[PDB]
Formats: C-alpha cells, sequence, structure tokens
C-alpha cells in the first residue's frame, strides 16, 4: 500500500559537458547547470511488461498504464508518489517497475533516453528517491534585423513582418502545448520562453515587428542553412514597403531600409 515519492531533476549544461551519473540517493544541485523547466513526461507502470519476462525486458510500455504525467516546475523539477507494489499480468502482487518518458523536451535542448527503476529504490537521507534524466543541450540558431528610415538611417518603430519559408508557409509561434500566444514587439526569445516554431496559412502567421530600436527576430531556429524571407506586411505611414528579405537563422544582424514615401508637387 505504500509509496515512494520520486523526484525527477532535469539540469541542463553547456552544449560540450556530460554529467557524471548520481544515484538516487544523492541530492543533487547541479553545479554549472540550468534547472530546466516545463519539460514533459509521461511515467508508465510497466510491473506487468517487466514480470511477463524480466531477462527479456526492455524498456516497453506498450500497453502499459499511465501511472502518472508531470512537468517539471522551476526548479526543473517533478515529484511523483508512485506505490511501491503493483500487480503483475496475472494480478500477482510484484515489486513495482515504472518507465520514465519524456513526451516534450525544452525548446533547445534534445529528448533524452526512457529510463525505468524497480520500487523501493535506495532513497536519499529525505526518503525521496532522486532520478536526473540527462538532456543535451542542441545548437539552435537566430536572426536579428534592424528596421531603419533609408533616408535618415534612424531606426524605425512599428513595422510589422511575416515570415515565409520555401514551401510558401508563414512562422506561426505556439507555447510548447501548441496554443497560440500573443507576440509583441522585439527579438523574440523562443528559447527562454520554450516557444515552438510552426508554419500555417499566412493569415494565421504571427507578426513580428520592429521595436523601438528598430530590432526583431527570433531565435530557435532548428539549422542554418534553410532561407526563409521576411515579408513586410504592416508599413509605418509616410514609408514605401521594404523589398521582400530573403535570409538565413545565421545569428547576424542586418538592416531593412524603409523609403520615406514621396510627394511631388
Amino acid at each position: 500500500t505504500t509509496t515512494q515519492n520520486v523526484v525527477l531533476t532535469k539540469y541542463g549544461f553547456d552544449k560540450d559537458v556530460t554529467a557524471i551519473d548520481r544515484a538516487t540517493d544523492q541530492i543533487w544541485t547541479g553545479d554549472g547547470a540550468k534547472p530546466l523547466q516545463g519539460v514533459d513526461f509521461t511515467i508508465y507502470n510497466v510491473t506487468a511488461n517487466y514480470w511477463a519476462s524480466p531477462k527479456d525486458y526492455k524498456g516497453s510500455f506498450d500497453s502499459a498504464p499511465v501511472a502518472a504525467t508531470g512537468t517539471t516546475n522551476d526548479k526543473g523539477q517533478l515529484t511523483q508518489a508512485l506505490p511501491i507494489q503493483s500487480k503483475d499480468a496475472s494480478g500477482k502482487t510484484r515489486a513495482a517497475v515504472y518507465l520514465f518518458h519524456e513526451t516534450n523536451p525544452r525548446a533547445g535542448y534534445n529528448t533524452s533516453a526512457d529510463f525505468w527503476l524497480t520500487l523501493p529504490a535506495k532513497a536519499a537521507a529525505d526518503g525521496n528517491v532522486y532520478v536526473y534524466p540527462k538532456n543535451v543541450q542542441k545548437t539552435t540558431y537566430e536572426r536579428t534585423f534592424v528596421k531603419k528610415d533609408a533616408e535618415t538611417k534612424e531606426v524605425l518603430e512599428g513595422a510589422g513582418f511575416k515570415i515565409s519559408n520555401s514551401d510558401g508557409k508563414f512562422l506561426k509561434l505556439t507555447d510548447k502545448d501548441g496554443q497560440s500566444v500573443s507576440i509583441g514587439e522585439g527579438f523574440i526569445d523562443v528559447l527562454a520562453n520554450n516557444y515552438r516554431l510552426t508554419w500555417v496559412a499566412e493569415s494565421d502567421a504571427t507578426v513580428f515587428t520592429s521595436d523601438k530600436s528598430g530590432k526583431f527576430g527570433l531565435n530557435g531556429f532548428a539549422d542554418n542553412t534553410t532561407t526563409y524571407t521576411a515579408v513586410e506586411t504592416n508599413v509605418p505611414d509616410g514609408y514605401d514597403a521594404a523589398a521582400n528579405t530573403d535570409f538565413k537563422a545565421d545569428n547576424s544582424s542586418s538592416d531593412i531600409l524603409d523609403a520615406p514615401s514621396g510627394i511631388l508637387p
């Protein structure tokens, strides 16, 4: 009838740093790493799969009941009480086995490998069981643009843009769950906000808007080889639209000029 608290902590390290494994009885603060928030896990009860044939068990959670779901908090943690005993396929009580399956990694990180364990596990001094799945940071790319008045060369606020790809689809940012978000002016930190880049019809696209510094753009691009196009869709009054701007997510910044509209006598 008793349970054990499993505490899962998700730490991100620098791209060239591979953290050493920590046992379940070690409370580890992650020295040198950032706790990763918003990472989704499903915990499967694989007791029946495992006990069907222990020596053959290799992490299948096919037909396994969901024991729990969770999402890491600001400390990169989720905690779940799990029954230490559970039934096998025939209804016989066994030591429980649980499989942790990451379903939604944080933007900018690779997904971690499935892992499983039998309960009761060796617990720390506080009675909790600590697990630390490894999340390898991936390289992502960004792009910055600066809107300027072509005549004065001064930065220009409030020009709205959409971004399209070679398929003629347009960029829409969503939250980690695919839901719409309200995107403001300036450079959008997809990585810090755990957003997602999606490609949709033009009318559903996200509008990026130059801020007080003329800046807009975003990070979180998957590569630096794909060509996109920035298309000015909201031109400040008194200006002519810029020509479309082809670009790659190459971490650069570049200017986009708006020519003042001419007025003839």
